[PDB]
């Protein structure tokens, strides 16, 4: 009957990390959802990690779960980590505290020092305890941010540790909206990610399963998208908000008003 | 610019609390609105509340928030709080973990074991310091819900302890619709609040803020509105949340949509 959750941020240095967090002075309040406030990790930080994840930026499921990375990227995520025998030791960081509003203005602001300093607090923190193996970005922004953090000081002495960039899990839906051409990209995807996964194999040496790799296909299998654990959300929250369904979505008439709402919608089958 | 925040529920019991939480055993799932989860309190767990909220069932605002009484009902009761110097120094719970569907019946259960033992085990965890030194309850539930934990073994030692059940602050509302019968109660209610705060001044011997009791009028001030703080607030969320104007309500075509949406909407001025 023992359900797991997440506890936050009450130890140090994150309780202290959390009560000073960057807000318009740093990110811009038109080109970055600020108005939902910061949603700050996934994972483990209690010292368990192995891997660490470097995302790009949060959703709108990600604004009412209050952990990063709980939609569709999150899911084909957790699958590539069950590949590596991950399945509950990891850390995930986003490149970016709040969405993007864009336009995909991202990459307007990636050299503001408000943002890349707090974020290289965050990635001073999580590997602190020296207990990360493997370090994986999502999508090219991540990829700069993991970068230009091994050029920092605090950052230099982590040159050595694995580390591989690959493709941003919502590439294949994002590059084009036909079934066919964003078959083909999967494809793509998948086949670029099994690169990354036969590179990072022997450098985790402490997986939570002990797992011989299996490559993907041509397409995403079903077990191969693997739902968020209890144990990556604060307590109380229903398992359907960890489930294969999505149930968060912004809606308005206008650009103005779809900014400002969103919509949370129960899958069917949980009432009865 | 520091921002405050509680860290939820790290340490015990309560971490064992909101692992080892009831379900459909004890609460009906078609009475209880147990689809959305759990949300478990509001307030100081680390022994310096001095005063015990005992609510009835959380709504749609604390749904989002993930804590109990941030809605109109729980600003009402900031107010109340804040007549006694009592500004940070508390701590609350409901009487029920989930909100009532209806209702019609929404009593059929009071009696319910699963229901009342794990209550209890909230009301002891939070008296065990012996920090407390005045009871509310709200509405004619929670006022039987204390005076059950009195008859409990374990909370037969808080007979003596000042108590005073109060109307539930979103009474005036819910008996009528016409403004001028919702002006004509809660003309009643502040009435009764007001015998309750005479009763609970000398009481209350520990305020965050020394302060001479302010009677109510006839009908609530902007002053006797008090926003909730933000310490009261898991890390992130934004301080609109915590504001005056209500952000969340329950919307759909017929009954069952009803009760499987939630709408959220920023309230204006936020976005630049
Ligand atoms: O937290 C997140 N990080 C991401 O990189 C991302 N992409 C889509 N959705 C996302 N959520
Ligand atoms: O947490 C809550 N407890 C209550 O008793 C209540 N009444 C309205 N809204 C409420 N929220």
């Amino acid at each position: 009957m023992l359900t797991e959750f997440d506890a936050g941020y009450g130890e140090q240095p994150f309780r202290d990390l959390c009560a000073n967090y960057p807000g318009a002075e740093a990110y811009d309040p038109h080109d970055f959802r600020i108005e939902w406030g910061p949603i700050f990790h996934r994972g483990r930080l209690d010292g368990s990690a192995r891997v660490l994840i470097v995302g790009q930026d949060p959703a709108q499921h990600e604004t009412i779960v209050r952990r990063i990375l709980v939609g569709t990227a999150g899911r084909r995520t957790q699958g590539f980590l069950a590949k590596l025998g991950i399945v509950q030791s990891y850390v995930m960081v986003n490149t970016f505290l709040y969405s993007v509003y864009g336009q995909s203005g991202g990459s307007k602001h990636k050299n503001e020092p408000g943002i890349v300093d707090y974020r290289n607090k965050w990635f001073k923190a999580v590997l602190g305890p020296g207990n990360i193996e493997a370090v994986v970005s999502l999508g090219g922004l991540a990829d700069e941010a993991w970068k230009a953090w091994l050029k920092s000081s605090d950052g230099a002495a982590y040159k050595t540790l694995a580390y591989q960039h690959i493709t941003h899990p919502t590439w294949p839906e994002s590059s084009a909206h036909d079934s066919a051409t964003q078959a083909a990209n999967t494809k793509i995807m998948l086949a670029k990610w099994n690169a990354a996964l036969a590179a990072l194999a022997p450098e985790v040496k402490h997986p939570d399963v002990p797992t011989t790799l299996v490559p993907y296909g041509d397409a995403f299998k079903p077990s191969e998208l693997v739902d968020i654990i209890a144990k990556d959300l604060p307590a109380g929250l229903p398992a359907w908000m960890r489930g294969d369904t999505p149930w968060a979505v912004r809606q308005g008439v206008d650009a103005a008003a779809k900014r400002r709402t969103i919509m949370i919608t129960i899958p069917d089958g949980v009432i009865p």
